[PDB]
């Protein structure tokens, strides 16, 4: 079994670094002067970036590749995304759900993501997908640490028996409560809405991840009773706000008064770069807003706040491999960090950060801590954001779980030559 | 030497293709009506997707490379650039510009990219960087057919000599006559400006291509005195404007007015998704507009409009690896052009659309045509797409001039598995 990690790289730190390795654990980190010699028992970082696992805290499982089935959605809107779904019901079943599932959870091993946080739509009085997800849970546990959230997509209070439902998946075993406050009938409905889901959550000791203000409404403030209910209950850290779209479209003034109040409370945000872009501002002309959350701002407030795929080739997004640094591309290229250091740390907005999100207890290089990690091709985060590296090895427990042999390039010009994408 | 392409998918067309070679052209183009086995002198697309080389039309070569030289822009800000690029001006030298320039040439070989057009600053009484540059396009001819535009970064009426320095770039050989409008210091001097840019190209039979009104300006309208002029002259196929970032500003009323011109003049236009996305809408607060031209409506209206990456590496964009996928990919998002068909179609914004900008002769898979062809290694252009896939051969005179062995990812699960992101 491994016993090493030599010849790593840390981000913020200078230098090389040895991760001793012990029991599944890693068991101590030390400085090296130089490069170290590779032997056996010893995985060779090659002066690559070590870093904890990626993390994907916002997905739907239980859509996930079915875009083009029976059709495709031509037009891309939302619209045209939910009548192409409804055309595809004869084929949701219970072994349906859990080969999808698996598909692109093995897309996200691939890629170096350990920790998955999947949102279920629970606005179905059979709970299909999610007896189906439970299965893949503890299928999948030995690679990936799946978290479900009960999701009511149609809402609490807008759909017969709604909260039955929701309190149904959790005495299931879901993980994580969830809502839909701006998909409610009336603000009224929102606001009961978030009341029902704390108090799910304290009844049964579990976290919350609301889909929050994901429409490009000014008026639509639900993120406020999220955030004060956290603190009323002093649980911030366990209290999940996804999406809140409608930020980019509030006030200076209100957002400066609510950001003491994010703050305070504790609570964590979820942005969703490639879905956000491409759903939101749909009911613009010209020109045409962003509409993604204030991601520059919290980071600037101290307010933890880190980006999800949302979708992955479906209805609702026909694209994406379950790429983490795809996804961070695109938010540092739409919320405008791009300079240097806001690059470089980019890799936080896709581990650290992430890890909060989803209240992880076990994560990180530290000693005590599981043996996992990922090892990156690249000198730091802005160097493996740029090419768009692949991860060279995914390791947990202590053990490969992952790996790729990096593609070879070569231009033939008076003599061949290698090209790395590096000067 | 090759004599046949085979198994060989094209865009919107059904089964599979032999591209026969001859003399360094193709000679003809048969379908094919089940797989074809490999032989000696046959180069097997495998199924892949075969289409004309990528076009980069719009790039600065004499800046790129430079990024963090001496320092890195931490703001990430335009302003920022500015100062950054003037501490590296001791190292601006006739070796340096070639020695940058050629680097970020490999990376477009290595990308499957056989046309190029690049600007550069003749706001500069030595020409430094354009008697580099002439000299690079002679030395990578046998690669890329490198297109010149003599750019007055500084404005024509605007800048000393600034007339005269742009008529001695021409007199050296550029080959485009570039403008920037929008920068000169009054309105007046921007129309102007294109009076006297248009003069310039036909005096000199050259093309034209206007960084024009890269601002978020409703009010700057140099768009229509391009079009106009090419109109007058009946020369619009010989015409670009790049950017037109304003235009995501207008009104309907008066963009739908400007449209009917555009549509008769012919001109070509350039979005850059990359670095609009980034410099683009940073006077606005909150909501943020995109800030890229109206690329859906220019398609909707059979306006030709196609896709660069404008800059690589440098104080003004810090990331890229020049791939024109990527380019493509932030396009689409930004674009809202995520329909199946218009991401399946999205090639021809890096394909075709861009050597009609850059008035090609000779181009496309057609006999006749010179064999410059490059292999895609996936099944058209939304899985090229999806999963950003390599070049895998890149075809210049019946010649491979490069190819790329893809990564190898495997997971391990309770067996070994290969993954290849498709389902
Ligand atoms: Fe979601
Ligand atoms: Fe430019
Ligand atoms: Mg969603
Ligand atoms: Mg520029």
């Amino acid at each position: 079994a491994l016993q090493t990690i030599i010849n790593a790289r840390l981000p913020g730190e200078e230098g090389l670094w040895q991760i001793h390795l012990q029991d599944g654990k890693i068991s101590a980190i030390d400085a090296q002067s130089g490069v170290m010699p590779i032997t056996e028992n010893s995985l060779d970082a090659e002066q690559g970036l070590v870093i904890p696992p990626f993390v994907e805290p916002h997905i739907h499982l239980d859509t996930t590749q079915t875009a083009g089935q029976p059709n495709w959605n031509q037009s891309g809107t939302l619209f045209e995304g939910i009548e192409r779904w409804a055309e595809r019901k004869a084929l949701l079943t219970h072994d349906d759900v859990k080969q999808r599932a698996w598909q692109t959870l093995k897309w996200q091993i691939a890629n170096g993501i350990q920790h998955v946080r999947t949102h279920v739509d629970v606005s179905d009085a059979t709970l299909t997908a999610l007896k189906a997800m439970l299965e893949v849970k503890q299928e999948v546990a030995p690679w990936i640490d799946l978290q479900i959230v009960a999701f009511p997509q149609e809402g609490i209070l807008s759909y017969p028996n709604g909260e039955a439902l929701l309190e149904e998946a959790l005495r299931l075993g879901a993980d994580v409560v969830g809502a839909i406050p701006h998909f409610e009938f009336t603000r009224e409905y929102g606001v009961e809405s978030l009341h029902k889901t704390f108090a799910l959550a304290q009844k049964y000791d579990r976290l919350i991840d609301v889909h929050c203000d994901e429409i490009d409404d000014e008026q639509s403030r639900f993120v406020e009773t999220v955030a004060a209910l956290a603190h009323h209950e002093g649980m911030g850290a366990r209290v999940t706000a996804s999406h809140t779209t409608a930020m980019h479209s509030y006030n200076g003034a209100y957002t400066s008064r609510l950001f003491r109040l994010l703050k305070m409370s504790g609570i964590n945000f979820v942005a969703n770069p490639l879905v956000n872009i491409h759903l939101q501002g749909r009911f613009d002309t010209y020109p045409k807003r962003r509409g993604i959350t204030r991601v520059k701002e919290m980071l600037e407030s101290g307010i933890n706040v880190c980006f999800g795929h949302d979708a992955v080739f479906d209805p609702w997004y026909p694209l994406g491999t379950a790429n983490m640094l795809q996804v961070l591309h695109m938010g540092l290229h739409v919320c405008q960090l791009m300079g240097y250091g806001q690059i470089n740390d980019g890799l936080n907005l896709i581990t650290h950060h992430s890890a909060r999100t989803l209240n992880l207890q076990d994560y990180g290089i530290a000693a005590g801590n599981s043996a996992n990690l990922i090892i990156l091709p690249a000198e730091n985060g802005f160097d493996a954001l740029r090419r768009q590296v692949p991860v060279r090895y995914s390791v947990r427990g202590g053990k490969v779980i992952a790996s790729t042999q990096p593609a070879q390039t070569t231009v033939y010009l008076e003599q061949p030559e290698a090209i790395d994408y590096k000067r």
